[PDB]
């Protein structure tokens, strides 16, 4: 808080020394530079805790999305929380798709990028078919299922990101 | 802190100055409504934190467990974690499940239910099966397995949730 | 704040008022036992948040990282990040691995051990066919593919552990 030096043969001390105790009192329910057991407050700086952090409410992180054709009309929706991407793979497969190739027509933003190489396992709709896609921390999906030409791949989950 | 006004040619002065100084000293250490380093605190209201969130302890948020038989002795165990949902499948197939078809005996309850469309992807104990349900958010899950009428059905893994 | 007595017919009265002030003061803007809204701080306790906490910068949980070769050639990475631990399937099959079996190089250490068994859903490069890994709370992992001699497995996910 704001306050006004006291001192010996002060003018106006008692008023001086009140509103010293008032401006620091202020403080110690709302505002200044303290954080608070109630109000909306912005906290800058490396907090640590210790022990333990128990929340209640919501926990909100950084979150984007973003959604775009691999490639072969394979589709993969992202949505970034933190240092985790949850993804949803979809669409339909449109032409074919090479065993082991690159799917070339939207790589994975690199604000989506994992560290290392992710493999995505998936399944085809309407028999007991697996697949995966790789992503690399170059966002150029692979395909790691056999040749496909058509079909619908799905699967859902998360993979991590850093920073 | 509660606090007494001082002013000039105040009754008992030296006393209610150091009063007051006491009571604010008091809740810089612990209580009243400031957040301290130490100590067990309840602390409402929205805290944004611009720098770095360091956890050392536990990180401990709303969690729920769930468990049921979606249909065809299929068995979903779902736990609950902030906006996280811990999945695992399990059981028997005990009957017929048709391809594509709603598993029909218990849906998953809107609380554990997720904003879009989420594909489970498990896998066949005993061959190179693999299968995918689906949990809308209307909680009607679906399997995306071909037509089976046996085996054990196993994966587990996460979905989001939101609020 | 370390202060001192305040009283009638004092010493120096005007100057420990001051000092006392200031004293007080100064842990409003940093250090002592409060929480602040700038600077980097530890803070121990059970922290409690009732309302929304938003984490803008990074938030870090307590991490850990370990691989091995859990038998047969099949490789598990994994990092720790709180009560989640993230894994990634790799290596190459390079003996038979029986159906249902034990893999009996190297165990899951018990700090990344799940509370339940989880079931690690992967896909071999190269074909349709999907596997799954079981990591019980023991860490002695067992696969239930079909008996296989050879093959690129592969899958990145999560499972969780708790404390």
């Amino acid at each position: 808080a704001s306050i006004k030096k006291v001192y010996r043969g002060m003018k106006n001390g008692a008023e001086t020394i009140n509103d010293d105790l008032e401006a620091i009192n202020s403080e110690l329910t709302s505002g200044g530079n303290v954080v608070h057991k109630t109000g909306d407050e912005t906290i800058a700086g490396k907090k640590t805790f210790t022990g333990n952090v128990e929340v209640n409410g919501s926990l909100t992180l950084p979150t984007k999305s973003w959604s775009g054709e691999l490639g072969g009309g394979i589709i993969l929706s992202l949505r970034k929380k933190g240092t985790t991407v949850e993804y949803s793979i979809g669409g339909e497969i449109s032409s074919s798709i090479l065993a082991n190739s690159n799917l070339v027509n939207r790589s994975v933003p690199n604000e989506f990028c994992p560290r290392n190489r992710c493999s995505l396992v998936g399944h085809m709709v309407g028999g007991w078919n697996a697949f995966h896609i790789d992503i690399p921390s170059s966002g150029v999906c692979q395909w790691f299922g056999p040749t496909a030409s058509s079909g619908t791949p799905r699967g859902t989950g998360t993979y991590p990101i850093d920073h």
